DNA sequence: TGATGACGCT
DNA sequence: AGCGTCAT
């Protein structure tokens, strides 16, 4: 009826950096660029794991989490980038560097939320607003979307025919007249990520992907729809199509034991069929929350708003001590803890620097041979051997030893930097 | 055979 | 507070 709300209101972006470590890589060593070529992580242990992977070496069936030696087998011209190590352990500062420069220059367009290392949502809304007065209800030229994929259209036989086809459709079909249309503030939004993306490649030289829809779920799938070095607008009118063959678990969140039970209970396979379920129906097997969320979000509808926040809320450092290499002398233990913290300390005191905050609690979280134990203290204190000596003490209680020993050995330590304060 | 980071549940 | 899920 006249009061059935669409999800319609907003216009959000999702902005994804292409291949990012690969990226960062490539562009300070330029003969790496244009090539199949892969960022790994430590190097001993089979030519170490990969963790980032170029389109090139990813047309050769080379993934991430594949080890370097394997990658090798299906790509013999595999170039490779090394992850830093710093005592003792992968340090990823240049990645979080590059990555606020990234943030920073998002952040002049419309305020964002820091969804992970190298991508971020944006609430375009005022500015798509703001822009659609400056326009004296001109209308919009494709060449001010020359990235841009509408999806669902056309409705040639190269990629950039189809592509271009689909946009004049959509152009030709707008209504313009109306500033409220839903279609036309998506169109403007379209535009302006257009703007950014050029501004973060000038800028910064690395290239990304967007997704514009109504909400983050869907500017979320929109982005993935077409990469590398493209944008795609997902309109609330494409929806029906788009998820009637679409598998659940490619909707963020779905992705784990939720997608598989909502699959399972109710016998589906894509988005699309959760239409037939009423509200309440959902809520029965997915709880109040969930079933409310699936019984919107399968007609396009989400109301997750973009959070203002720019940094992490958390600092971390963390280390695996696989098979033999599992810690079993108390000295290993401390001397392995005093190398995280040390690398902590300095990653929170860079923090405090630029942005004018302190952290006040420290997490140290531990697994034996996800995580065994998981502690809290007071952080009051910007150094290493005091954080490493807390951290000692509170998962001193573990060691079943009865003997210098630790029993069981660990396999991993955690160090955490959480609950800031303005300082 | 990894290193992170956000948020939900009780 | 501690533990779990989901994700990059
Ligand atoms: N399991 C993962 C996934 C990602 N990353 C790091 C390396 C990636 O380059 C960066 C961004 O991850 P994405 O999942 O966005 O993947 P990419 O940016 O590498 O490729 P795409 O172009 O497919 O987004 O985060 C990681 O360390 N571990
Ligand atoms: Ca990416
Ligand atoms: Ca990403």
């Amino acid at each position: 009826g006249p009061h059935m709300a669409t999800g319609q209101d907003r216009v959000v972006a999702l902005v994804d950096m292409d291949c990012f470590f690969v990226q960062v890589e490539q562009r300070q060593n330029p003969h790496l660029r244009n090539k199949p070529c892969a960022v790994v992580q430590y190097k001993s242990w089979k030519g170490g794991g990969i963790i980032a992977v170029s389109y090139e070496a990813r047309a050769f069936g080379v993934t991430m989490s594949m080890w370097a030696d394997d990658a090798k087998k299906l790509c013999p011209d595999l170039l490779l980038a090394q992850v830093r190590e710093s005592r003792g352990k992968a340090n990823l500062t240049k990645y979080r560097e590059a990555s606020v420069e990234v943030m920073e220059i998002m952040s002049r367009f419309a305020v964002i939320e820091r969804a992970s290392i190298d991508e971020a949502y944006v609430d375009l809304t005022s500015a798509v607003q703001e822009r659609l007065q400056k326009l004296q209800g001109q209308p919009i030229s494709a060449d001010l979307l020359p990235s841009t994929y509408i999806e669902g259209l056309p409705q040639t036989v190269q990629k950039e025919g189809m592509r271009k086809q689909g946009l004049f459709q959509w152009l030709d079909s707008l209504q313009i007249d109306n500033l409220t249309s839903p279609d036309l503030q998506l169109t403007v939004g379209a535009v302006i990520v257009e703007e950014m993306r050029a501004a973060i490649e000038r800028e910064t030289g690395f290239q990304c992907s967007a997704g514009i829809s109504h909400n983050k779920v869907l500017a979320k799938l929109a982005c993935g729809l077409n990469k590398p070095n493209r944008q795609t607008l997902v309109s609330h009118g494409s929806v029906p199509q788009l998820f009637s063959q679409m598998p659940i678990r490619k909707i963020r969140s779905l992705g784990g034991k939720l997608g598989a039970s909502v699959i399972e209970i109710l016998g589906i396979e894509y988005m699309g069929e959760l239409t037939q379920f009423t509200e309440s129906q959902l809520q029965s097997h997915f709880g109040e929350k969930n079933g409310s969320w699936l019984y919107a979000m399968c007609r396009g509808i989400e109301h997750d708003p973009v959070k203002p926040r720019q940094l992490p809320k958390t600092i971390g450092c963390s280390k695996n001590f696989p098979g033999k290499t599992a810690l079993a002398t108390r000295e290993q233990v401390q001397w392995w803890l005093l190398q995280l913290a040390q690398e902590l300390e300095e990653r929170l005191t860079k923090d405090r620097n630029d942005n004018d905050r302190v952290a006040t609690q420290l997490v140290v979280s531990i697994r034996v041979q996800l995580s065994s134990l998981r502690r809290c203290c007071a952080l009051t204190r910007y150094d290493a051997h005091k954080m490493s000596h807390d951290a000692f003490t509170v998962i001193k209680n573990c060691n079943t030893s009865g003997i210098t020993e630790w029993s069981p050995p660990l396999t991993m330590l955690f160090l955490c930097a959480t609950k800031f304060s303005a300082s």
